[PDB]
């Protein structure tokens, strides 16, 4: 139960969450899904590795297969009962571990979304075992260390305040109540009647622009632009210092085809 990072030559091991013993993810205040990784559950029919429900419907068969896929590790669990929706169908699980630094209070898998004409369930594990490099949120701008760390949100996401943009910095998305951001993405725009985007991951530590007196994060997605197949959608947020009560919300600036760019003022680039 254990895959390697083809560029850096990282080897992650997920064998510690292992066993028939398993976990549950939350679909309502009492209501779980079974699953455990790698291998099959005890609470599930047998091969079947997520399930749940009062007749344990099988949302998969179990497998070690764990893939890597931009810095998102990854199970697919495959062949439960029946769909209604496209005649010849079954429900699957996609599970996808997603890094995140911190201890974190929840420590579980957690129920994204349904994909109810496909039956795929899309389940996500925010852990410190899919991490490689700790978060680069700080810069320095002479004697002082700018930290953006007060601004990594860090038990869902933010908004952008008319197609949504939910955006986070130096770490990934969290899952957030009826909002299915895919997983990995730090910049999600959110079209009506289109799924939700990636356009923006974690690309590294914030840059500092010292005539300009800016400070920049740069985004960059794994999913290529619409107009042109050969750009990926891409993201930039110029941030501002701005003595303030509270700290700012991400505002957009400006897009073109492929590229998005968004203005943060906050009181926290402030000397
Ligand atoms: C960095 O520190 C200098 C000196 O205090 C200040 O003028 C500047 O605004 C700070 N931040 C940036 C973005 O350069
Ligand atoms: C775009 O994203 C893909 C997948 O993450 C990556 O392989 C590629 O290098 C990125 N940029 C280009 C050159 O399209």
């Amino acid at each position: 139960c254990q895959v390697t990072n083809p560029s850096t030559g990282h080897l992650f091991d997920l064998s510690s969450l292992s066993g028939r013993a398993g976990f549950t993810a939350a679909y309502s205040e009492k209501g779980l899904v079974y699953m455990s990784i790698c291998g099959e559950n005890e609470n599930c029919p047998p091969g079947v590795g997520a399930c749940f429900g009062q007749t344990r419907i099988s949302v998969g068969k179990a497998n070690k297969r764990l893939r890597y896929v931009d810095q998102v590790l990854q199970l697919v669990y495959k062949d439960g009962s029946p769909c209604p929706s496209k005649s010849g169908l079954s429900y699957k699980s996609v599970i996808s571990f997603v890094c995140r630094p911190e201890a974190g209070p929840t420590n579980r898998p957690m129920l994204i979304s349904l994909d109810k004409q496909t039956c795929t369930l899309f389940f996500s594990w925010h852990t410190p075992l899919a991490c490689e490099q700790a978060t680069e949120c700080s810069v320095r701008n002479g004697s002082s260390i700018v930290d953006l760390s007060p601004l990594i949100h860090r038990t869902g996401g933010y908004e952008a305040y008319n197609p949504d943009f939910y955006i986070n910095i130096c770490q990934p998305l969290n899952p957030m109540h009826a909002v299915p951001c895919p997983a990995g993405a730090a910049v999600c725009k959110v079209p009506i009647d289109g799924p939700p985007i990636d356009i923006g991951r974690v690309a590294g530590p914030p840059i500092l622009n010292p005539i300009a007196n800016e400070i920049y994060l740069n985004f960059e997605s794994s999913t290529p632009c619409l107009a042109d197949k050969h750009f990926n959608y891409t993201s930039l947020i110029a941030f501002h210092c701005k003595r303030g009560v509270s700290m700012g919300t991400p505002k957009l600036l400006r897009t073109s085809e492929c590229d998005f760019v968004f203005e943060w003022e906050t009181p926290v680039v402030c000397p």
